[PDB]
DNA sequence: CCGACAGCGCATCAGC
DNA sequence: GCTGATGCGC
DNA sequence: GTCGG
């Protein structure tokens, strides 16, 4: 239908983010690509697309050029540009953002090979990103995610049977594949070394293989199923018990669902973030956080019917 | 016209 | 050494 | 880049 248009917008988005360092223009192009990707008709003109929310005058003009010529002069030039294409590519390395990519390209470091012969110029995260470059770009089939969940739930309970661990993200919504694994962790003793002991055990059984970052509340690293399976990205967050289910709700998503749930909350007189759900006074003064002991409690606070994660796509 | 567009944990830099 | 800023990812 | 105050 409009794959040519959405690919064009996505490509424009990446270059704004990675090369121009214009994050808001990146998101504008992404939003336009998303709304067009859902549009159930083949677009015949920029004017037609303009009617959609997120598509404005500039994108309408670009669509008109694309429909009449089959390309975008601006994009064609960008693709051919050595500096811009190299910067854009380097950002595919985890740990390499627009700033590092620009600095690397400035000094003639443009390829994965260039990165390999300049390890001294890479920080720990970037070296890991380089090491697992191909693996990190692979999807994870649900069956592997289940096997990964089996290991995590098993080892967590082995450390302390009172831990509560939930694998969230699109996986919890029943997705057939995932980009990574996002684990939410809590314990009755923690409210508003618990994380360390879990990471340590996962390393002990050789599930966790590398560490990108690690503090008292957040771990970001690499894992791998026993055999060879690709190495996978895994995050683990330690959340206070009284904020756990607000966290589970938020990190389960989806993004559109969270947006819809916050809107309904306000219309019912509540504000919902990833941490707490709080009532609003007659002027807008937010009160103390409300007690939450399940996902359903959040729904019951705003007079909503409990939606299964499976149905939380929108 | 012009400000918002999410906010925060961790690693590391910049400055004192 | 320290504090605050920045880069990065999510 | 787009939206909306
Ligand atoms: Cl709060
Ligand atoms: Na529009
Ligand atoms: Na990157």
């Amino acid at each position: 239908l409009n794959g040519g248009i959405t690919d064009m917008l996505t490509e424009l988005a990446n270059f704004e983010k990675n090369v121009s360092q214009a994050i808001h223009k990146y998101n504008a192009y992404r939003k336009a690509a998303s709304v067009i990707a859902k549009y159930p008709h083949k677009i015949k003109s920029g004017a037609e697309a303009k009617k959609l929310p997120g598509v404005g005058t500039k994108i309408a003009e670009k669509i008109d050029e694309f429909l009449a010529t089959g390309k975008l002069r601006k994009l064609e030039k960008i693709r051919q540009d050595d500096t811009s294409s190299s910067i854009n590519f380097l950002t595919r390395v985890s740990g390499i953002g627009p700033s590092a990519a620009r600095k690397f390209v400035d000094e003639g470091i443009k390829t994965l090979e260039d990165l390999r012969k300049n390890e001294d110029k890479l920080n720990h995260h970037q070296r890991i990103g380089l090491k697992y470059f191909g693996d990190f770009e692979k999807r994870i089939p649900r069956e592997e995610m289940l096997q990964m969940q089996d290991i995590v739930l098993n080892e967590v309970k082995k450390v302390d049977s009172e831990y509560i661990a939930t694998v969230c993200g699109s996986f919890r919504r029943g997705a057939e594949s995932s980009g990574d694994m996002d684990v939410l962790l809590t314990h009755p003793s923690f409210t508003s070394k618990l994380l360390h002991q879990v990471v340590e055990q996962l390393q002990k059984v050789h599930f966790i293989t590398d560490t990108l970052s690690k503090g008292e509340t957040k771990f970001m690293g690499v894992c791998q199923l026993p055999s060879e399976y690709p190495h996978r990205r895994i995050d683990i967050r330690l959340i206070p018990k009284d904020q756990y289910y607000c966290g589970v709700l938020y990190f389960t998503g989806s993004d559109i669902f969270n947006k819809n749930m916050r809107a309904h909350a306000l219309e019912k007189g509540f504000t919902i973030n990833k941490y707490t759900i709080r009532p609003l006074g007659v002027t807008g003064v937010a009160g103390e956080p409300l007690p939450v002991d399940s996902e359903k409690d959040i729904f019951d606070y705003i007079q909503w019917k409990y939606r299964e994660p499976k149905d939380r796509s929108e």
